[PDB]
Formats: structure tokens, sequence, C-alpha cells
């Protein structure tokens, strides 16, 4: 009964779902999945997601996985509550397509690079691993290209999909929160519109709740 | 100025768009982008997609890129013509979410593996390279797990998102067409429901048109 | 009093925690948030300029390096709780034999056990697929170390002699993790090593940190 | 006659093809289907037991290894078409100078150019570099210094030393690694000269 | 009978033991283990150290291996002879712990780095192998961080464990002797207290004996 | 002497040149280039070889590098002294091509494998380093395939290029000398013609001179 999220509060993909729920002021339960004990690779979690990845999700009888399918579900199902995470006119098909391009770009261009950069610079340090400075330089060069495109985009519009905050922006937040604690931060601060966009989206109450 | 697709007829992502257009019986122009001459990495193509990847797309004044954003746009904008590529009740939000899970899974689990297997076994030959049999074995093991999940899913429903053919199924077609010309074919034929599903979706007139 | 600055999941931190519990000492565990890089910032760097958990405090005495901290606990609080030194702690040859084993844990066991844990547990957190070649290479190394331990444990009940000491204790946290992986088989296929693992992991101080 | 058993896209096969065209020789290209593992089966293994394209035939003479084949072509058909040896081919010191360059192409250039051309052509196209470019830059700095002193790498004329680079360079010119060539004025001229040759354009 | 060291006079770990024996003015025999013939990886050396590393050690019936266990044994067993290698008040437990921190740091932070640097720059050169300049640059950056810490430490105290020379200092000597014959030398000379410390500990008669 | 070799006596490539000079009974000077002091990476060595590798070579005013270009030069320039290192009829172009195939095969197929096997089993073991048994097994499998080809070849002819000893055989000698001091020896002894060939070429006076 009600809304449940099956994940881990440090997980980027889990936080993506958590932020959207808070944006909608929805009540939910966070059911912790213990990644260190391989709980995500065992039953009964595998019955919620056979690919063994956090998060999984429940709204009454509806069972979901994949963070970006979950956020979009939340944005449609609870459209008329809290922050609107869709475009202002959500029935406008061309406007939706524009938001969708950005969501695809976050997934394909931004997320894999931002992840490697977080792994090399934060998570390797945890254990006993030295950060490979060549990977860092190569990935930062890739991230810089992505952010150059974003800079051009944000000269034209207040947010990535148009004049309002949407899922396109929201999906970037968790990876950005981690990158802000690394020297990769400079890539954001050296680009004026990107920098303002990062400051706006990370200062939101829903973003701060999961941090 | 009607519908234009800027891509290459051999490209998997381009074919994804082409199949959807044909499913809708839409008229369009395919404008050839010459990948061999790096036309995708030059202006004016970069003004249609700053990431330098085929396909880009145009419908009148609307300019898009990312194959799966384009197909979705087609499925909504031209919903009431040709094959319905959305769920039967397209305003059902839970049902949309279920289709979206499958589209995410195709993108994250299927496509990277099916693409490597096509590169190693088909497209390395184009450049005079030999196929690395270790990569082939490794990627086939991954593909087998994905297809085991699909097999279980297709015991329960006729197609991956439910009773009816949708974008979830369509998105797999181009990679599958290529994999059918390789020994990786056995992974599909080994699995009775998967095999039927492949035979159904590849025999469709829209699928055969791009082949 | 006694403070430990670390993280309860950390192998090195657990090494110190187990020794404190073995001595029935009261202490405060002050959490250092590794995910936020707290270990690479001040004020933690003023306790350990190498940016590694754990650091440690006993009144005015400030320490780091888990195995230096354990030793000290064993000496400073020798006459309370479990004796973590040799039975006759003033016997110099007997101390040297314990010290060989502590050096071997550090050089031969720990780096290998740590790679095996990273590949098989901690990569799975994050997105990453375990490199099966590293796992096979490291397991071959670990097998050689454990063959030496097996021979040793045919002669003596524990690694330094007839009693449980720091030499055994220092292995416990890495072993607790490796027991949750298929590397477990390397322990179970060696009868004396298997018994030794079961004995040291079942200790109340070991179970406390798990 | 002359037969080449290989694949037209293959760098090593193209090396042989260019030398044959330079000599205006007639030959048959017999396609070996790498995708079906034809190179790892009989009867190709009876032409090269190492299972690599190209293999080669001139009448009864059976060869493999591209750089042995090109050199054979340069000697056997010396007085026809382009001279691929040094001008005075009986000058032993001059030959040795050409041979140094042929070794350098094989050891220093080819492994690096090969990784690069392939990592990138394929990133650009099917969605699958800094270390190798740094290595290539060193090799090209040496070539730049060399080409300040002489028109081509072995001296004043085009030889096997230059020819052996062509196929890898043709691929690298379709990638951003092109900048390493254009950054270096003498290298850039050399690349333009050797890639514009009719024999080079024939295999492209 | 008596004290025997089973090792090789060029070995770093062997020299560690030799320096401590000379500091105590002890008589001993060095029994040569021929590394070039793999004598360390054969019986009977394996019966003295099953890990196949020099040195092994004997004091009457007591059989040892691991250089730092051997040096500590020497420092305790023969405490009241020659140079005191322990702290001035050797029964002071906190003072011992401070020496032990430094010994742990030498082992974990200094030695693996110094050792890679010596292998790359000196030992590969003996056999005509080429030094990997990337490893050298990477490891020097690490060594610089360790030596910055040592510099700060040596501003406060004359030696690393306090006011007197101890095992903490001694354990560094052999690696340093080798690194002084390489360009890595500059890392010691550019740090004024480190440089003084190096000059003091390498000019000791026991240090010069093994050089 | 008119002839100088700038190298290191342990270096496989240097020894290749040395053996050829001794085969011709030529007088020469070996100048030992000090790798430990980075002499190979400094002027004036870099004027002999801008790639900073041993050997370089001088015959009067002629300056060369690359071992196999040097040996070939020696074989031509001093053809009618000492051992003939070319084919019996050195002007026979097809016969030269057959020798050239073998020299290419040594370079590409034999040398990189034999080198790794020597590094893993000889160079590393001397120091502290554990020989990676997976690399050894992988490389031995490759070497076995090469030696199977050689076995078939040596059933047909006395040496690898035909009836007489040539550069094709000579170029293998230094790597083989090292591999004979390792368990990889078995790969040579288990193949009867290969074994006879190894015994013949390693027992030559010129081969023994550099050992
Ligand atoms: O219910 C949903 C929905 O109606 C649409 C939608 C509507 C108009 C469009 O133009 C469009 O592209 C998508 O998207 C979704 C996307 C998801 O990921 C999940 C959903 O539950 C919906
Ligand atoms: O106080 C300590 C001490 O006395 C000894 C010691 C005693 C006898 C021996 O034979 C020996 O090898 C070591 O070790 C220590 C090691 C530490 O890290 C911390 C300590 O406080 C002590
Ligand atoms: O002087 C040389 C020479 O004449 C030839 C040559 C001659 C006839 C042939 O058929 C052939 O293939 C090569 O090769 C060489 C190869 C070198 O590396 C160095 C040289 O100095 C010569």
């Amino acid at each position: 009964a009600g809304i449940k999220v099956f994940g881990h509060p440090a997980s980027i993909a889990t936080r993506r779902v958590l932020i959207a729920l808070h944006e909608k002021n929805l009540d939910f339960e966070l059911v912790h999945v213990e990644l260190k004990d391989g709980e995500h690779k065992k039953e009964p979690f595998l019955s919620r997601n056979p690919f063994g990845q956090v998060p999984a999700f429940e709204d009454g009888d509806l069972k979901l996985f994949e963070s970006r399918a979950i956020t979009q579900y939340i944005a449609h199902r609870y459209e008329n509550q809290g922050t609107n995470l869709l475009q202002t006119d959500s029935k406008n098909i061309s406007q939706y397509a524009i938001m969708a391009i950005g969501m695809q770009v976050e997934d394909h261009q931004f997320d894999p690079v931002a992840s490697k950069l977080a792994f090399e610079q934060i998570f390797k340090s945890i254990y006993g691993l030295t950060t490979d400075e060549a990977v860092v330089a190569e990935e930062e060069a890739k991230l810089a290209k992505v952010l150059d495109v974003y800079e051009a985009r944000l000269k034209e519009f207040k947010y990535l999909a148009g004049e309002t905050f949407t899922l396109t922006d929201l999906h970037h937040i968790p990876a950005i929160q981690y990158l802000l604690g690394t020297p990769t931060k400079k890539l954001f601060t050296e680009r004026p519109r990107v920098n303002e966009w990062v400051a706006e989206i990370t200062k939101r109450p829903a973003s701060e709740k999961v941090q």
C-alpha cells in the first residue's frame, strides 16, 4: 500500500526517484536494499527487477524499475500536485519531444561520463585505489563538450527543455551533487549559464532533502 | 517542408526511425549522411545534432535527434494513423510506464550487447579486421541472460509491453535483423517464445522495407 | 576517553573496533563520511595527513594506522580482557614470531583479500562488472598464502602459537567480507584454515562489528 | 601471373596493392572472407600458416608478410614503373638507410597508427586515444626533423619506406588524429604528396 | 650457531637487517642467496621462507623472515648493546606507539613507491629493459606527498619518531641509498629538513658498511 | 675499430648485432650505453637514434640503428668474409624473399612472445615480483603455435630459410639463449627438429661469445 522505493540513499539512480517524489510532496517509504551484502542480486529483489539494479518502485499494485521510467510515471500520474515536472503545456507533443531529447542526452552523453568521473575521484579513494589521471582527463574532455552544448542551450532558455524546470534537469541532479565535491567542479563554474543552472537546481528543497 | 530523416540506411539507429515512419505509412525523404567521409562530424550536420550521431530528423519546423525520442514523437504526433505504436489505451499512465520500462531495458541491456556482437561479427570485416572470439563469447553470455528475461516475459504476454506490438518491440528490430545473419542467431532460435517474437516482428512489412 | 575516527564498514576501522571490544573498553566511534570525501578534508587530515581511516585518540595520545593502534591497545590495556599478545608477552623470540605473522598479513594477505573483496562485492555497488581474470589471478595468490597458513595451523592452534593474538585478529575483517563471496571455497577446502576461520569469526568481539 | 590473397580494406593487403600499382603490374585480387574466418581455415592456411592476410603468388613463388612481398616486388620488377628502391639500388649504405626507416615504420609507427585509426573510426561510427596520440606525436616529431633534411624519409626519392606508411595514414586522415599531420609542416606536405599518388588513390 | 642472515647484499630488505646488526656491533655471517639463479624460489631457501623473499634469518635455534620483524627482534633482544634502536625510554607505551606509526607509514606509504622507483630507474637498466617514464612520474608525485609529510614532521622533531634515531628512520635507509643514485634524488634535496635527515642517516657508519 | 656498436651486452637486440659481427670475424668496439644515467635519452646518443633505444651502430661515417637493419647491412657489406649470412646465391630474388618472410615472422610472431616470457620468468623473479602465471600460460600457447610452424618447416629444410644458416635463424638466437634458462625450454625440447635446430645455432662459436 502507498508508494515504496526499493533502493539505497547514496545511489544516483535511487536519488533521481527520491527527488521527483519530494518535488511532488508525496509520502513514501524508502526500503533499504543492502548493496554490500549483494541483496540486489538475490531474491526477493530480483522479482522486482530481474536485472539486479536499484531502484525498484511500487505504487499500490503497480511495480516498476528503471529510474527514468519511474520519474516519468510520477510526473504523469501526479501531474497536478506539487512541482510540474513536465513541460507547462504537457499535451504539446513537439514540446514533449524537446524534453525527451534532453532526457536521452542526459542518459547517453552525460550520465556515463559523470559516473566514471565520480568513481575515479570519490569512490576509488574509499578503498585502496589510486585515481587514474588519464581516465579523469579523457572523461573531463568529454564532459566539457557536453557542457559546451548545455552552455549554448542555456543562453537561449532558462532550463534545458525550455523556460521551466523539468525532468530533463532533475535527472542530472544526483551525479552533479557528487561532482561538486571533486575538482571536476571547475567545469561547471567556468561556464556561466551552466554554473547558474547547477546552483539553481542543487539549491532546490527536494534536491537538498536527498543530499 | 514535410518529414526528413538525416542518416544512413545501414545505421541501426536510423533504421529504428525508418521502421516507425513506415508503420505509420508516412511520406518522408531520407537525406543520406556519408559516415565514411565524416559528414556527421562536420557542419551543417552538427547544427542538427551537436553530438555528431545519426539520425537527425525534421517535421516542418521541428528539429530532433536521438532515435528513441524521434520514434516516440512519431508515435504521439501521428497516433491516429497506421499502426498504433503506443499501448492500446495510450492515456493509461501505468500502462505507459510498463512500455517505458521495456524501452529503457532495450537501451541499457540489449542494445550495447547486440551492437558489439554486430560490430565484431559483421562490421569488422568491412575494415579488414578479424573478429575477436573472446568478445563474442563474453557478449553472447550477456545477451543470453537478457533473452532469458525476455523468454519469461513473453510466456506471460504476446509482446514485451503487453498484448500488442509497441515501441518496446520496434526498437529491437534493426539490431536483430543484423544478428540473424550471424551465428548469434541460435540464441534467438533456442528460446521458443523469443523465436516466435523475432519471426513476428521481423516479417512485418515495415521491418522488411528497411532491410 | 577513547575515540575512533572511521567508518563501520571499513576493514581497517573494524580491525581497531574488534581489538577494543576484545579488551571490553568503552569508546566512541566518530563517523567519517567517505562518500563525501571527509577523510580527504580538514579537520580529519589534522589527525592523519595520509587521509585514511581510521584515526584514533586515547586522551591526549593521537594515532593512525590500524595495526599500530591495535598493538598499543594490546600493550596499554594488556591486563584487561583478552590477552592479544603472546601468553608470555616479555618473551622476545615469541614476540618476533607473532610479528612475522603480522608482517605476512599486511604484505601477503591483505592486498590480495582486498582486491578480491573490491572485485566481487564493492564493484557490484556502483555499476561495474567483476573482472573474472583478476579474480582468478588473485585467488591463485590467496591459495598460496592459505597453503602456507594450512601448514602452519597443522603445527599450532593459531598462527603465532597456541593462543589467539593480533596475528589472527588482523585477518578478521577481510575474512568477514570474503565469506560472502565464492572465494569462501578457498577457506572451506583447507580443513585447518576452515576451523581457524570459524573460531575467529564466531568470537563475540568479531560478531559485534559485523 | 600475380595473385594477392587478402581483403581490400586490410592495411597490410593495401600495402601490397599500392606497390603492384606503382609497378603498373597486372594482378588478381582474390578475396579472403575474414568475417567467415576463411583466413583461419584450409586452404588459406596452406598459403600462410599464421592465418593473416595477405598471402601472395607470382607464378610458382608463394609468399606472405606484406613487407617481404613489397620488397620482392621492388627487386623482381625493379626496372619497371616507379622505382621503389633507392636511386642507386646497389649502394649498400643507402639501402641500409632505407631499411632503418622500414624497421621504424614497422616498430614505432604501425602499432600506434593501427590502434588509433581503429579506436576512432569506430567511436565516430558505431559508438564504441590520448596515450597513443602522444606516442604518434613523438614519431612524427622525428619524421619532421628528418623531412627538413630530405624530401622523403630515406633520401631524395619516394621509396618503400614512405609507401609502407600509406594505408594507415589514409585511415588516420578520416579522424581527428589528422591534426597531428597538419600541425607539422613538412610531415603535412609529405602526407599530401604520398596520398595523392595515383597508386595510393587506386586502393582507397 | 650464532647469527646468520640468508640474503643478498644488494637487496633492500637484506640491507635493512644488515644495518641493524652493525648498529648493534653484532657478529654474524651473511650466507649468500643467488637471486640470478632463482635460489630464493627453490629448496632449501623455501624452508626458511615459504614466500621466497630474502632475507631469512637465524639466531641460534630461532628462525625468522620479514626484514622489519627481524630488525625489531634485534632491537629488543640486544637492546642494551650498541646503538639503541628503540625509543630512549623503551618501556614508554605511547612513545613506542609513535615509533610504530612511523614504521607502518614507511612500510605502506614509502617503501612500495621507493621500490617501484628503484626498480624502474636502476634495476631495469642492469638488464637492458627500458624504464617506463609514466610509472616514474606517477610514483614521484606520490613520493613527493610522503616527503611533504616528513618535512612537516621533521620541523617538529630531530628524527621521525622523536628526538633520537630509531627503527623508523633506519628502515628507510637502503631504499634511500639507491634513490640517491637516480634523478629522484632532487625530491630529497629540495626539502631542507628531509635533506638534512637523509645526510645524517646515510653518513652513519652502519649505513656506509652495507653500501 | 672502424665499427662501433652502442648498446648493452645483456640486450637481446644488441646481441643480435654482436652475433653477426662475430660470424663475420669483424673487429669492433662495444660501447656500453649507461641506461641507469639515462644516456640513451640524452645527446649525443639521440643523434645516433632519435628513438632513444639500443643498439645504435657506426661503420666509418655510416650511422645506423634497428638491429635487423644493422645485421642485414653487415651481411651485405661484408658478404664475402666469414660466415655467409645471406642465402647461398644472394642475388636470387625469390630466395631472398623466402629468407625475408622468416625474418618478418621472427619479428612479429616470435620476438614479442619470447620477450614477454623472458620478462615474466627471468627479469621479474630476480627482483621481488611474482611471475604472472596466466601471462606465462597465454604466451607459451602462442609460442607453441609458432614452434609447430617451425617444426613443419624444419622437416622440409635444414634451417628456416633453406639448406643453410642465415639471418632468419641468427635473429632468434639471443631470445632463445634466455628462454633455455627457463621452463619454457620444454617447448623447444619436445619438438625434435626445433630441438636440433636450437642445439646447432646456440652451440655456434659466435653465439657462445655473447652469452
Ligand atoms: O504516461 C506517460 C505519457 O502519457 C507520456 C507521453 C505523453 C505525451 C508525449 O508526447 C510523450 O512523448 C509521452 O509519456 C510517458 C513517459 C514515461 O517515461 C512514463 C509515462 O507513464 C508516460
Ligand atoms: O609498548 C610496546 C612494546 O613494549 C612492544 C614490544 C615489546 C616487546 C617486544 O619483543 C616487541 O617486539 C615489542 O611493542 C609495541 C608496539 C607498538 O605499536 C606499541 C607499543 O606500545 C608497544
Ligand atoms: O644492401 C642491401 C641489399 O642489397 C638488399 C637486398 C638485395 C637483394 C634482394 O633481393 C633484397 O630483397 C634485398 O637488402 C638489404 C637489407 C638491409 O636491411 C640492409 C642492406 O644494406 C641491404
